[PDB]
């Protein structure tokens, strides 16, 4: 089977998420054949230059179900879009880009972290756009540790949830040549069916952990999410 997780908003004062995020990696994800976490997979990220002992402790956490054959890979959110190659090589998983069309037991899948979706927030996609600017992430990888630390403050400071925009769904389904996509970001927990062009489709929405553990569990007979106590 394959396991999908995202906004985890793992840090060192939520112990709660890391010990119900380490029990899943030794119950369900040593067993599974592949793991994707869709984005937001810390709270925040400074760069990997930046990581401290929790950070890395993640990492080698991962790096255990990697080395016993489950294939994991990272992608960005918008809170830890810093995460980086450095990271990736000590965790054992491959970063793959949003969006990300995947081959799910034969069929395309479109991934992403799903933020992109929400166009309704036109103060958050300013942010945005400047954010992930190839120019801006030059000069970024180019601010000493300690002012990237300045900014995140800063922008912690200038700163629930908007939704998707219904219209972006079919739009980029279309567009990637799907009729399933699986996303995180909003905290909605759902599956929508729509269509697209008169034909059936699927969005699935993964959960968030502030208060429960979620997962997405998908075989060639069928899926499931649910979710799990932190405690
Ligand atoms: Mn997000």
């Amino acid at each position: 089977s394959v396991l999908f997780i995202s906004d985890l908003n793992l840090e060192a004062e939520r112990p709660d998420i890391t010990r119900a995020f380490l029990s899943f990696l030794d119950e369900r994800a040593r067993r599974a054949e592949a793991l994707y976490i869709l984005g937001d997979f810390f709270e925040a990220w400074i760069g990997d230059d930046g990581m401290d002992a929790f950070q890395r402790s993640i990492a080698q956490s991962l790096r255990q179900v990697a080395d016993g054959g489950t294939r994991i890979y990272l992608m960005h959110g918008n809170r830890d879009f810093l995460i980086g190659k450095a990271f990736c090589r000590e965790a054992g998983c491959t970063l793959l880009p949003d969006p990300s069309v995947i081959d799910l037991y034969g069929e395309p899948v479109l991934l992403m972290h799903g933020d992109s979706l929400c166009t309704r927030d036109e103060a958050y996609m300013r942010l945005r756009r400047w954010l992930r600017n190839p120019l801006t992430l030059w000069v970024l990888r180019h601010l000493p540790l300690a002012t990237r630390h300045k900014l995140a403050r800063k922008l912690r400071k200038e700163s629930d949830i908007i939704d998707v925009t219904p219209e972006e769904v079919p739009r980029v389904m279309r567009g990637h040549g799907v009729r399933t996509l699986i996303h995180g970001h909003t905290h909605r927990p759902a599956e929508h069916p729509l269509d697209i062009d008169g034909q059936p489709a699927r969005r699935i929405v993964l959960g968030d952990w502030d208060r429960q553990g979620w997962a997405l569990e998908i075989d060639a007979n069928g899926h499931r999410q649910a979710p799990f106590p932190l405690l």
